[PDB]
């Protein structure tokens, strides 16, 4: 229960576990949505706390899986959290950063701090569901989750997997009047109930031996492309609206032009709300066509990616591809591939295709491949791999290791679109790739200045 007139739509919250309410603080286990503003999970947690006459507290688990990615993501995330600590303290909301995996750490925190209720935010990824299961086994209090990431709650937008954007889109657009709304201000707590610097230090030390390097031993990653944190995210949204949105409709498929929003690292870590971004873009007057194109990406393609992972347990595997695509890829499984590259050759940009290699260099060096070349890139991994299953493994591996926005439903769904035709149609049949949409080198040369892209990332 929340207080009357809390302005919380109950369809954004789902019970994970019934239990017996304790009498201590409401705990928001923050995971996907690392921000203090425009955060329905935090707002709901604050409202339940108010109704129960207790403070709200935030807990965040620094998990054992950080060593599966790189310094690039750890630093981006932790520097954000350092800023988040301050923002929350200004609301008199304490934040606790627990070192370990959530099953053990959240269970013990709930016991030690006498939590009344546990709330988390929503992710459809397997790792979050693994963590939920272990937490559920270790707690006796009620446990809710709130969809703070999507404008329309994932379980409301559709009751099933949607095979196409054109079947998801009408369902989603029909629910915006309900769910696309301004956010209330977060009410501070009535009174105030190892540093992150130390953690960051220790973690970087553990990641240093796996850092991506040039043959010169100097690191590949350039950390000045995306300043982390909630405040920077807002400035990137504002600069997009002011300077790039007008040209987005025309230039979003031109990787030589910096005309995308550059919001994905912030959106992935939840340092900015996609609902906020949509409210601000909807209010803007910009060139015809651009707003439509952008909203189709951040509403339909982003939220269909959560739809994909939520309703397909096997979202990272061949089995989740549509039937037409499985049958087509199977029919061509024994076709001789034109090339076969090792994961190390792909990783180092050592194929015979200079556009592919430049796309990989953009990823290595900036942590954000242009969205047009991500499609080209993944499709060539299919073409130059022993099987579609190996192609998925390679693409996921590289995406998750080197993208700042990786380890994300958008990535699994984008790789499945690219390799498996998920949310696509069948195209003309070719050897190796069957009826999966093909993106040729020469087609790219007709579309944009390939030589300039290669020079930029060489
Ligand atoms: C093989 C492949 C891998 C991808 N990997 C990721 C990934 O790891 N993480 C990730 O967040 N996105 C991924 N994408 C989707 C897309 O490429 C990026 O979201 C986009 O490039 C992000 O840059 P931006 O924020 O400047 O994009 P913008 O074009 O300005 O769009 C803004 C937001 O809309 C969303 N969006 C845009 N395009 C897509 C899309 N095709 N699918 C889903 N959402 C979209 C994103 O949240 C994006 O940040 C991938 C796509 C493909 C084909």
């Amino acid at each position: 229960l929340v207080p009357r007139g809390s302005h919380m739509n109950p369809k954004r919250i789902r019970a994970l576990k019934s239990g017996k309410q304790g009498d201590g603080p409401v705990v928001y286990w923050m995971s996907r949505d690392q921000r203090a503003e425009d955060n329905w999970a935090l707002l709901f947690s604050r409202a339940i706390a108010k109704e129960a006459n207790v403070p709200v507290v935030v807990v965040f688990c620094l998990t054992d899986e950080f060593l599966e990615a790189g310094i690039r993501q750890y630093e981006f995330m932790l520097k954000g959290l350092q800023e988040l600590e301050v923002s929350l303290s200004r609301k008199k909301i304490p934040s606790f950063f627990l070192r370990g995996d959530p099953g053990e750490k959240i269970s013990r925190f709930v016991k030690d701090y006498n939590a009344g209720t546990l709330v988390t935010d929503f992710s459809p990824l397997r790792i979050k569901n693994q963590w939920i299961e272990k937490v559920i086994s270790g707690i006796s209090i009620p446990f809710f989750e709130v969809d703070a990431h999507n404008v329309v709650p994932c379980w409301e937008a559709s009751q099933k997997h949607e095979y196409a954007a054109h079947t998801f889109r009408p369902k989603l657009y029909a629910l915006l009047p309900e769910f696309l709304e301004e956010f209330p201000e977060l009410e501070p707590n009535s009174v105030t109930p190892e540093t992150l610097s130390d953690v960051l230090e220790t973690g970087v030390k553990a990641l240093l031996p796996e850092r991506a390097l040039l043959k010169n031993k100097d690191p590949l990653f350039e950390p000045w492309h995306f300043e982390p944190g909630e405040k920077a995210a807002k400035k990137v949204m504002e600069s997009f609206i002011a300077d790039r949105l007008d040209s987005y409709g025309a230039l979003r498929n031109d990787p030589t032009k910096n005309m995308l929003s550059n919001l994905s690292p912030y959106l992935h870590f939840g340092q900015i709300s996609s609902q906020r971004v949509v409210l601000e873009v909807e209010k803007a007057e910009s060139n015809p066509g651009s707003k439509k194109a952008f909203l189709d990406e951040i509403l339909i393609w982003k939220e269909i990616s959560d739809n994909f992972c939520y309703y397909n347990p096997g979202y990272d595997g061949f089995e989740s591809f549509p039937s037409w695509a499985k049958e087509s890829l199977n029919a061509h499984r024994n076709d001789v591939r034109s090339h076969i590259y090792t994961l190390e050759e792909f990783e180092a940009g050592k194929t015979h295709d200079p556009l592919w290699n430049a796309s990989q260099m953009e990823l290595l060096s900036t942590g954000k491949m242009h969205g047009y070349t991500r499609m080209y890139w993944a499709k060539k991994i299919l073409e130059w791999s022993e099987s579609p299953e190996k192609a998925l493994e390679i693409a996921i591996c590289l995406n998750d290791r080197y993208e700042l926005d990786g380890r994300d439903p958008n990535g699994y769904a984008g790789i499945a679109w690219s390799i498996g035709g998920v949310h696509d149609r069948a195209w003309g049949e070719r050897e190796v790739t069957g009826k999966i949409r093909y993106m040729s080198y020469e087609g790219c040369k007709r579309k944009f200045d390939v030589k300039l892209y290669i020079e930029k990332y060489s």
